[PDB]
């Protein structure tokens, strides 16, 4: 049953828009397959198409905003976007259609609105490209009956080894095409739908905007060539449209023009499903996906007072539609520095300047392939897999389909090495590395980041123990597929635990440290002056200057994070022995947090390290960092450390602002220096962390229980109100928020783990 329900999840999830770097595009789970791409720009010069035309997100001025209004990965969804320097209002309807044996059917509507600025006659050219990667593959357009181009739909007839035999038309579609009468519309034609089917080797298939470009200019080589000149030039839109020459290829480029309001289709029918699909199923299929949906959130995500209304009900749809439409797939080498060299063990004062040395060796290599699936924390600014953001992401995701968010899960550790290490940042491919500068692409196997899927899947295991719709949740439904499941990431899981013991320990018995356990330290490797990257929390103050006898509190956190999950995983599994050293380990690090990590003088938790006199010392920066045994679910709910640290949490002198927990308190030294980006604004992750924990001391019997009521009722408020006003202000998420104005500063389309807000307005954990 558990390979049966395996091949439906495979078939259900391979077609989809999976491509979020791009406004809009779909590929399958396949490495080497079809994918699609739209572009669009106007055109009102012989210059500006290279200017206006759109492919790859961004965001900027010329972008009012985009996103999906609602989206399911299994059915489809339905994408705005508004474009200011185009002057247009653009959406885009995808839905699957299931049937035969190689992942079912899709469609796709496109649809062109000029906004109220844009000149009525505007022309718009838009392109639909399609490329397909296969050694043994084959992709033809069936050609025209008209001389010039298309009167009519576009027909591609295509087979592969992945998909069988399929087709993918591109149809007439409705709008006014603009016509020439130049004297080059005898040779071009006055104006119609155009094709041309090209071949490049398939590693360079990816680059559509070149690809395109490359046959424009061509066209123009041809004009000069034969002598159509700027005494009597044709209109730029004529001189930018490809002449028509279709075939076989694995690049298929579509182009229309449009003046004014536009729309077309593209109808994908795989051949082993049998009927073709047609536009009247795009719409119908459309409708009920949409229906589907809501039903589907009004269940999910039941939203509490004091955000029942309508308004706070749009901007969850958007929150989380534009966070679970953020999934991609992703295939390809990454670039790895396996050198292994002895600098990175980081073991004598100043490491930071040799471990720079062996970076500058340069041994790193492109290895792989690999694949993922995964969300994204940003379309236009960071669309790849980020570890720790991964089990914020998906702790939304799961609660709408835990079956999917396995799925992502299982997907991730499938990158995991021999060793235990997963890269805490995944650019795999060359259309992935062309995002990235090339001092930023090499990952380093000594590099790890907060083990934040153990969330989710702690979340599964509660679940557990406590077509479409059936497959969602048929990991918990059927107690012994989750099980199954459980039994083959489990070893993986304890791969990773005993990699951070390996890879990430402290130095307790080299120094004048007394604890209650001679194992359990931990520091993050990969530490700079300024910076510790690798822990998530970029320019958080931490010892200076960094050092070997460093230990961070929140990365023993993490460990206590894991052990319990491993704890839980292990017992329903019944991995006795593996079960008793676990209990041990958290025995251990309960203990030792104290030990180590607690300031008495200060009421809080301090990363640690050693003086000048080879002396344990304290470092105290009153912050998120400060509360980590908290946010993590490690103190006891009659614990007097606790007690103290929600005296911190509610001091407004200290974290609390109006708007959320501040990073680092305002009476902290390092508040609001240098870059700033840990050290004062409000971030959603960790208020989310605290707000779930707050709860949890709030519904349970004990001395901090009214405490942690008041705190959990106003911190939710602020978090989604904060994220609210703004996104109503605005139309995005943010990645922070300014604690003094409550502003969303830094990157937009944080989509991203500010979408937590869905979680924290529907509540009940
Ligand atoms: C070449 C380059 C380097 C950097 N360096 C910081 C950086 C790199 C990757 C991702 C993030 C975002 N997040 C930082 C969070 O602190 C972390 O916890 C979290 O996992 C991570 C993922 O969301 C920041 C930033 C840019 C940039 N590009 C466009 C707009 C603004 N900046 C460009």
């Amino acid at each position: 049953l558990h390979s049966e329900i395996g091949r439906l999840n495979n078939q259900s999830l391979l077609w989809g828009p999976y491509r979020p770097n791009i406004y809009f595009g779909t590929r399958p789970r396949i490495g080497k397959s079809l994918m699609t791409g739209l572009m669009w720009g106007k055109i009102e010069s012989y210059t500006d198409f290279q200017h206006t035309v759109r492919y790859t997100c961004e965001q900027n001025e010329g972008m009012k905003g985009y996103g999906w209004d609602e989206y399911d990965p299994r059915r489809g969804g339905i994408q705005s976007i508004h474009d200011i320097q185009n002057g247009l209002d653009i959406t885009t309807s995808f839905v699957k259609i299931p049937g035969g044996a190689h992942g079912g059917s899709w469609a796709a509507r496109i649809k062109g609105t000029l906004n109220d600025d844009a000149p009525k006659d505007q022309k718009t050219i838009v392109v639909f490209y399609v490329s397909q990667e296969g050694e043994n593959s084959e992709l033809e357009a069936v050609p025209s009956e008209n001389e010039f181009g298309y009167e009519g739909d576009v027909i591609l007839k295509g087979r592969s080894e992945a998909l069988g035999n399929y087709k993918l038309v591109v149809t007439k579609g409705k709008g006014v095409i603009p016509q020439s009468d130049h004297d080059l519309s005898r040779l071009r034609g006055p104006g119609q739908t155009v094709v041309q089917s090209l071949t490049y080797p398939d590693e360079v298939l990816w680059q559509a905007k070149p690809i395109l470009f490359q046959q424009l200019k061509a066209g123009i080589d041809w004009l000069v060539e034969n002598k159509y000149d700027v005494a009597d030039p044709p209109p730029p839109w004529q001189v930018y449209l490809l002449a028509n020459k279709p075939g076989s290829g694995n690049v298929h480029i579509v182009q229309k023009v449009f003046e004014g309001d536009f729309e077309f289709d593209i109808l994908f029918s795989s051949e082993s499903a049998g009927k073709e699909v047609t536009s009247k199923d795009l719409e119908r299929e459309v409708k009920q996906a949409t229906e589907v949906f809501g039903e589907r959130f009004a269940r999910v995500f039941d939203l509490k007072a004091p955000f029942q209304g309508d308004n706070y009900k749009k901007f969850g749809k958007s929150m989380f539609s534009n966070l679970i439409g953020g999934i991609g797939y992703f295939y390809g080498h990454s670039l790895v520095d396996r050198s292994y060299a002895p600098e990175y063990d980081e073991e004598n004062e100043g490491f930071w300047e040799d471990a720079a040395e062996a970076r500058a060796r340069h041994q790193e290599a492109l290895e792989g392939p690999y694949e993922l699936f995964t969300s994204i924390p940003s379309r236009p600014f960071f669309p790849r897999g980020f570890l720790w953001d991964e089990g914020f992401h998906l702790l939304p995701i799961a609660d709408w389909d835990i079956d999917l968010a396995l799925e992502i899960i299982k997907s991730w550790y499938n990158l995991m090495d021999e060793d235990g290490w997963i890269a805490r940042e995944q650019i795999l491919g060359a259309e992935a590395r062309s995002k990235v500068p090339k001092e930023f692409q090499t990952q380093y196997p000594h590099y790890a980041n907060p083990p934040t899927l153990f969330l989710v899947l702690d979340n599964f295991v509660e679940r557990l123990r406590k077509l479409d719709e059936t497959l969602s949740t048929a990991s918990v439904d059927n107690p012994e597929v989750g099980l199954e499941y459980l039994r083959r990431l489990y070893p993986l899981l304890r791969r990773q635990f005993d990699w951070f013991r390996k890879t990430q320990a402290g130095d307790i018995k080299s120094y004048d440290r007394e604890a209650y356990s001679t194992k359990e330290a931990y520091r993050w490797r990969g530490r700079t002056v300024s910076h510790c990257l690798t822990s998530g929390l970029d320019d958080y103050p931490r010892p200076q200057p960094p050092h070997p006898g460093e230990l961070h509190v929140d990365l023993m956190s993490w460990v206590g994070v894991m052990v319990k999950s491993l704890i839980s995983i292990g017992s329903l599994l019944g991995a006795t022995e593996d079960v008793e050293f676990y209990t041990k380990v958290l025995d251990a690090i309960e203990h030792n947090l104290d030990d180590l990590h607690w300031s008495e003088k200060e009421g809080c938790y301090c990363d640690a390290t050693i003086d000048e006199f080879e002396e344990h010392k304290l470092v105290c920066h009153k912050g998120y960092i400060s509360l980590f045994p908290f946010l993590t679910g490690l103190l006891k709910p009659d614990s007097p450390k606790l007690g103290k640290l929600l005296a911190l949490i509610g001091d407004e002198s200290e974290l609390w602002s109006p708007y959320g927990l501040r990073s680092l308190s305002k009476k902290d030294e390092f508040y609001g220096t240098a870059e700033n980006y840990w050290r004062s604004p409000v971030w959603i992750n960790i208020n989310y962390l605290a707000i779930v924990q707050l709860y949890n001391i709030a519904t349970q019997d004990g001395p901090y229980k009214e405490t942690a009521r008041d705190l959990y009722t106003r911190l939710r408020k602020n978090i989604v109100e904060t994220v609210y006003r703004n996104w109503e202000e605005t139309g995005f998420a943010w990645e922070q928020y300014n604690p003094e104005t409550g502003k969303g500063q830094r990157t937009q389309h944080f989509t991203g783990w500010t979408s937590l807000v869905v979680k924290i307005m529907s509540g009940h954990h």
